[PDB]
């Protein structure tokens, strides 16, 4: 009950950001992300409370912190919880993480949203979702504000609505999804997703097939919007090795849609500094992951992925090309006094015909504490 089950998570996050093309960005900040999650009161109807406290401190563009170059900034969010049978409802400030709205957390503090969300699981294997968010706080801000899409950041919307469904079935091996959302007066989008992961012999073969369709909505504050995106991410794993192949294509007159501030993590070929969702853009990717336990370094794991974009039409022309190279080494102390401590060092190279070229390095040390 409420007190009984209550997780409290504290995560210390020191972040060093470096982007060199104006030719240099070099921030250094310290973040604290405190998450409290109560239990549910015993009974036909369970009531609960959630809260998140975010605090960052600058320390020698507003990537890690808002710039007036703010010394710091923080914020506290609360969310009421009430359950019944196999359905949950949350009103307040939370961390939306669904296909059509994946909160961002690629910097110092997490992007946070405000509204409500329902998650029903009354039928076996099938989960229903719906909710609405009228306000948002960018990751690099301590304030809330109206939502808007990446294709038109200044053009505000009164809210984002969504309803969706996921059906696991099989032996947890497969799963279907159908989601429909709408950023009022901006755009509405439908999404169909299929996931399948199965072992055949020595390999673990996976596939993530998704399809988006984007239409402008109501007042069309972001202009005519007609476009479709398709992707197929394929994985092949064996032992400590994992290979990935990605094929993606954007079609229509405009690009793939989504909420300004949110992560593109939902897109097949999404990488550190972008996916490849410009208008008419065709792309492919290859990725290799390795568990350094095989070399006697049981906490270190690494990745290397290359993505190339093509036929992209933007405000700079047509037939635009681009590629991104991402390399990351992440070590997690497995035991001892500093167990769980995490250290991630990564690098990225971005080149574009239609925009600024640059390189990026990041060192992120994080420490988790929980009660």
């Amino acid at each position: 009950g409420f007190l009984e089950d209550a997780k409290t998570d504290l995560v210390l996050r020191n972040y060093y950001f470096n982007r060199d093309f104006k030719s240099l960005v070099d921030e250094w900040a310290q973040g604290f992300i405190l998450k409290f999650s109560s239990g549910y009161t015993p009974g036909t109807v369970g009531v609960g409370l959630d809260a998140i406290g975010l605090f960052g401190v600058k320390l020698n563009n507003s990537e890690l912190l808002p710039l007036h170059a703010a010394d710091n900034y923080g914020r506290v969010g609360v969310a009421a919880k009430l359950r019944v049978s196999a359905s949950e409802l949350k009103i307040g400030e939370m961390l939306p993480d669904i296909p059509l709205l994946r909160y961002d957390d690629g910097r110092l503090l997490p992007q946070t949203f405000r509204g409500f969300a329902v998650v029903s699981r009354e039928l076996p294997g099938l989960a229903l979702q719906a909710g609405r968010f009228d306000a948002v706080s960018l990751r690099n801000s301590a304030d809330m504000q109206d939502l808007s899409a990446w294709s038109a950041p200044t053009q505000k919307s009164d809210g984002f609505n969504y309803a969706g469904a996921e059906y696991r079935f099989n032996r947890e091996r497969t799963q279907l999804g159908l989601w429909h959302g709408q950023l009022e007066d901006v755009y509405r989008q439908s999404y169909a997703n299929l996931l399948h992961k199965q072992r055949v012999g020595d390999w673990t073969l996976g596939a993530n097939l998704g399809l988006f369709v984007d239409r402008d909505d109501g007042a069309a504050r972001a202009g005519e919007i007609d476009s479709h995106t398709v992707y197929g991410l394929f994985s092949a794993g064996i032992g400590l090795h994992t290979f990935y192949l990605g094929l993606q294509k954007v079609g229509g007159d405009s690009g793939w849609q989504s909420v300004y501030g949110s992560s593109g993590r939902s897109m097949g070929n999404d990488m550190f500094n972008g996916n490849f969702t410009n208008a008419d853009e065709r792309s492919w990717q290859v990725r290799y992951d390795y568990d350094f336990v095989g070399l006697g370094w049981p906490g270190l794991i690494g990745m290397v992925r290359y993505g190339h974009g093509s036929n992209a039409t933007t405000k700079a022309g047509s037939g635009g090309k681009e590629w991104e190279r991402d390399v990351e080494l992440g070590y997690t102390v497995q035991s001892g006094p500093l167990a769980r401590l995490n250290v991630r060092l990564n690098h990225a190279s971005n080149r574009r015909s239609f925009n600024s070229d640059f390189d990026q390095t990041r060192l992120v040390v994080s420490y988790p504490l929980s009660w």
